RNA sequence: UACCUGGUUGAUCCUGCCAGUAGCAUAUGCUUGUCUCAAAGAUUAAGCCAUGCAUGUCUAAGUACGCACGGCCGGUACAGUG
């Protein structure tokens, strides 16, 4: 399950600012690059083997 | 430029040093218009030190939920600057 959806979001207002909300960059998070990354390094090894 | 000169005697010839002579380094005195270079708290005390400064550093690429700013959509995980 994606945890994207249960971020904790802050709210900010301000007196004189527009409000919003602001969640943070989620660590250790799965994503397509991450795989590539990993795609990439056992490539690499293939290439080293060849 | 491989150079000498005064001084021992009544006079002479010597040994011989003293004193002259020129540079170079520090200091100092007097004087000083232009211009180009340029040493400079070593000598005495590696003595003692008020104060300020002399070592910091971020890229697309470690970590950004500081509205501190801030949008070409804002249920956007993370826009961006930072």
């Amino acid at each position: 399950d994606d945890v994207r959806q249960y971020v904790v979001r802050k709210p900010l207002n301000k007196e004189g600012k527009k409000p919003r909300t602001k969640a943070p960059k989620i660590q250790r998070l799965v994503t397509p690059r991450v795989l590539q990354h990993k795609r990439r390094r056992i490539a690499l090894k293939k290439q080293r083997t060849k």
